[PDB]
Parts: structure tokens; C-alpha cells; sequence
RNA sequence: GGCAGGGAUUUUGCCCGGAG
RNA sequence: GGCAGGGAUUUUGCCCGGAG
């Protein structure tokens, strides 16, 4: 197994260094506990425009062991969709282009507004609680 | 004199508790240094709709003596524009319906685009720079 | 994303889900 | 307001003025 399915949230980012770490939380579908940390460089980030990643962002990914550690491949929101970043979009897949009315993929489950976690929707956000 | 011309910038504004201080730099006119503090109330703001006080922001105002000590009556930007707040408006009037250039108000000096100063310009804005 | 209203010294509380 | 590109552990640098 070179190649695994992860899914966590954002550790940290820094935008101007163009990477960070995510916080695995499951490895190939089992849960993860402590969490294990896995490389980000910006190059790696499923988004429209500028890639960056906000901490504590819902991502689902697939990553590699490396030399100097874990390194994702491709990084993406929950489902495949588009991250977040930092400094008006699809409530379906993140598109910045329209909206989930006039979105031309399947439908996708609720996120939550603030972090794209598909387990609690924003009123209820542990991440906007800061 | 009861009711007084005042000039300075915001010190401190609290939104939730609906008040904070100035600290005025010019009284009537003449420069005072050090300056001197000046209460305001979100009521007393020139603003269209949610009324706040961003710390440091430019502010021209009229006060009074209060039992408490200096209060503050109107609080505008410099020029009697409109004040910038906390959490797009018209680079001449700081009015939310337009832009510049269909202000129907006679022309305004440039101000800081962040801090609304007459001084200078968001490029040098020593505010900007925390 | 939306909505506001604790008057005297320090940086804001609340509400939102098959749709803006 | 605008623009981005420092690959391995911590939250971003730059540029903008009689006009968006
Ligand atoms: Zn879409
Ligand atoms: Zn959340
Ligand atoms: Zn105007
Ligand atoms: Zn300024």
C-alpha cells in the first residue's frame, strides 16, 4: 500500500510558506486515534484560484509515505469537492463560478458553512466557537 | 462653551457593550498633545446601519462635559463623511449605494482607504501595519 | 450568510441548512 | 481593493489613489 485514502481536518497553514500539515484523523476508512500528521504543499489543493487551506478545514485526501514524511497527493473538501483557503460559493461542490441550484454535479451532502464537515452544520461549528 | 469641535481618532470600541473612547488630538482646532480622552456611544455615530468604531480610525466629532467627563455628541469621519465600523462604501462620502464617481456631495479630500485619515493614503497607513 | 443596541476606559453578541 | 507560489511542523507576503 503506497498509495492511501485519508481524511482529517486542516493542522495548520501558512499561506506565504505555500504549505502546512493536516490532522488524519482516518486512515483507508478506519479511525485514527491520536491523529497522525500529513504533509500539504499548496500545489496539492483541489481549488479555483489561489490554494490555500484554513486551520481546521474538512479534508478528504490520498497520501504517500515520503523522506521526509507523509505527503499528500491531492487534497480536497469532503466528497471530492473544493477547500476553503484564507483571505460567495456553491453550496454543492464550492464552485466559485454559480449556484447549488444551477449545479451541474450530483448532489453532494450538507456541509458546514463555516468548515465543509459533513458530521455538524455551522450553528453547531467547534471551529467558528473561536 | 458648552458644545465644542473636536478631532482624533477612535482609542478603543467595544460593539457588544455598544460604547468606547476617542482620542481627540485637536480641541477647537489647536493641537493637543498628549491627547485627551473623549466617551462615545454607538447612538452619537454618523453611519448608515450598524453603528461601531474601528480602533484608530480618523474621526472629526462635537463633545461636551458630562458628569462622567467628555462626551461626545456627533461622531463622523473627517469631513463629516461617514464613520467605518467593525465585522462597498463611496471613496468620497463613505455611502453605501454608490461609487465616487455618481456622488452627488461636493468633492472630499483622499482619505486612507483604511483608517479614512486625511494624512495619508493605505499604501503608508501606520494602522495597516499590525 | 443574516440580524443587532450592556452610557463612562480597552478589541462583539446572537441567529441560520436541499439552498444565496 | 487587487495580485500571488519559500516542499516537511504551526496561523501571509507584495502592490495600489480624483477612482471600484
Ligand atoms: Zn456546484
Ligand atoms: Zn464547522
Ligand atoms: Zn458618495
Ligand atoms: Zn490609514
Amino acid at each position: 500500500p503506497q498509495l492511501l485514502h485519508g481524511a482529517g481536518i486542516c493542522k495548520w497553514f501558512n499561506v506565504r510558506m505555500g504549505f502546512g500539515f493536516l490532522s488524519m484523523t482516518a486512515r483507508a476508512g478506519v479511525a485514527l486515534d491520536p491523529p497522525v500528521d500529513v504533509f500539504v504543499h499548496q500545489s496539492k489543493l483541489h481549488m479555483e484560484g489561489f490554494r490555500s487551506l484554513k486551520e481546521g478545514e474538512a479534508v478528504e485526501f490520498t497520501f504517500k509515505k515520503s523522506a521526509k514524511g507523509l505527503e499528500s497527493i491531492r487534497v480536497t473538501g469532503p466528497g471530492g469537492v473544493f477547500c476553503i483557503g484564507s483571505e460567495d460559493r456553491c453550496y454543492n461542490c464550492g464552485g466559485l463560478d454559480h449556484h447549488a441550484k444551477e449545479c451541474k454535479l450530483p448532489p453532494q451532502p450538507k456541509k458546514c458553512h463555516f468548515c465543509q464537515s459533513i458530521n455538524h452544520m455551522v450553528a453547531s461549528c467547534p471551529l467558528k466557537a473561536q
